[PDB]
């Protein structure tokens, strides 16, 4: 079916904030299992970047595929054909060459595809309406929009992101930073020295990453090689600000800085942007005091963006949330936003810390180790071949036993011995 129905009424309202990948999953799946949602946004518009590019595991584009058959035939026109990203070292090297189901494509575009795939299904979005003032008490939940509107209701379901105003209520109390920009190659293709990133791009697109001393630098071709973009992660971070000289001196101390910063000077200002990455420790506790608040995505567990799971962890919180309300029913909301939590908890945090460790393997990796084997410094089937609904009601009730007490719950979305 093109547009599934939803389950018979719940009588469970949820308020969900953040139209990114949790808010929009979780206003989903909560609709389609009967849940009332309205779901709060502060932008005006999904905001459209043709140099953010994204990969979605299959883990996740098995759960999105199941929210509607046409999904799949919205998305093909912006996936890349791209199959392979060859791996250089700061010497600008060879290293390996690695892969890359799955989704590679433009964020906001898969974005607008699902908001528009949530309107048609009836949610109520609301756009430019920024929350604050969480609020809690016996039995409801709730917030403030635009300092003027007070709403209520079961819960509240907060993926507001990396820089979560929940997240701080909630508990109340890294300088990483990333470039990034798109251009046309226009201008590029006249210069000698650029022009070897247009190479075979007309066959299909080409993905080349530098890694070593520090720096991450990605370069991906697009549009049988009329566009591309182009992300450096660093910790030269010195209101915003971004600057193309900045990203350039990044590279001066590479030996091989000479094929990419040919490329990347060629960069419009008005198409770069230098934002702060944010990463913090797990949490001890992604529910409120009361129970009827709840961080998922990125306002609970921020990743190092090298394990290519962030969107769809938090589309796997949004689908678990929304499955725990309906087998908890209206009079055990807390009971199953904590429940929710302990089938979330260990497998985020897994991933979590190992993007972290990852993230010292990339940036300054053991080039003795790598030389030996270069296959491992390029992710397993635990976390691909995963379904987080039918894991949700297969443990549901022992779960449930675990949080009042009853018994242990042993985790088994999460490889035994794990670390990543
Ligand atoms: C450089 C980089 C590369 C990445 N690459 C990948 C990748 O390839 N694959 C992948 O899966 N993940 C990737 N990620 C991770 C991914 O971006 C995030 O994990 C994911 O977007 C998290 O979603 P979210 O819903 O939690 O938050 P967000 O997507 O950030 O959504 C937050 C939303 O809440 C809104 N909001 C914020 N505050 C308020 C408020 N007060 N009121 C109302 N609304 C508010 C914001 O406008 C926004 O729409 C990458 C991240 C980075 C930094
Ligand atoms: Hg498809």
């Amino acid at each position: 079916t093109a547009l599934p129905t939803p389950r018979a009424p719940t009588g469970i309202s949820v308020i969900v904030v953040g139209l990114g990948f949790g808010g929009l999953t979780a206003a989903i799946e909560s609709h389609l299992r009967g849940h009332s949602v309205i779901l709060l946004e502060k932008v005006t518009k999904v905001k459209q970047d043709a140099g953010d590019a994204i990969v979605i595991g299959p883990n996740a584009v098995r759960l999105i595929k199941s929210w509607g058959e046409q999904l799949c035939e919205e998305i093909e026109p912006h996936l890349s054909n791209a199959t392979h990203a060859e791996m250089l070292d700061h010497h600008d090297r060879f290293i390996v060459r690695h892969e890359l189901k799955g989704w590679f494509t433009n964020r906001g575009r898969l974005i607008s595809i699902l908001y528009e795939h949530a309107r048609k299904l009836g949610i109520d979005i609301r756009l430019g309406s920024r929350v604050t003032k969480y609020w809690e008490e016996d039995g409801r939940a709730g917030v403030i929009v635009n300092d003027r509107e007070r709403l209520a209701a079961d819960c509240v379901i907060c993926a507001d992101g990396v820089h979560s105003a929940a997240r701080a209520w909630l508990t109340g109390q890294s300088g990483w930073a990333n470039f990034r920009a798109h251009m046309t190659t226009e201008q590029l293709a006249k210069d000698p020295e650029a022009s070897w990133v247009l190479q075979g791009t007309r066959e299909k697109d080409r993905v080349y990453v530098w890694f070593g001393d520090g720096i991450n630098l990605a370069i991906m071709t697009m549009k049988r090689g009329q566009e591309l973009a182009w992300a450096l992660m660093h910790t030269d971070k010195f209101g915003g600000r971004a600057s193309i000289d900045d990203a350039l001196a990044t590279l001066s101390p590479w030996p091989g800085r000479l094929r990419p910063s040919s490329v990347i000077r060629h960069t419009l200002p008005e198409k770069l942007v230098d934002h702060a990455l944010i990463y913090r420790p797990p949490l001890d506790t992604w529910v409120s005091a009361g129970g009827r608040v709840m961080l998922i995505g990125d306002a609970a567990h921020p990743y190092f963006p090298v394990v290519g799971q962030g969107g769809s962890q938090a589309i796997e919180d949004g689908v678990v949330v929304a499955t725990a309300l309906e087998l908890a029913g209206k009079e055990n909301v807390p009971l199953a936003l904590r429940v929710a939590e302990k089938i979330r908890y260990p497998r985020a945090t897994v991933i979590q810390l190992g993007s972290s460790t990852l993230q010292e393997h990339l940036f300054w990796p053991d080039w003795e180790a790598v030389a030996k084997d270069p296959s491992v410094f390029a992710n397993p089937e635990w976390i691909l071949g995963h379904d987080c609904r039918e894991y949700t009601h297969q443990v549901f009730d022992t779960v449930v036993r675990a949080v009042r007490g009853e018994g242990e719950y042993i985790p088994r979305n999460i490889p035994a011995d794990g670390a990543y």
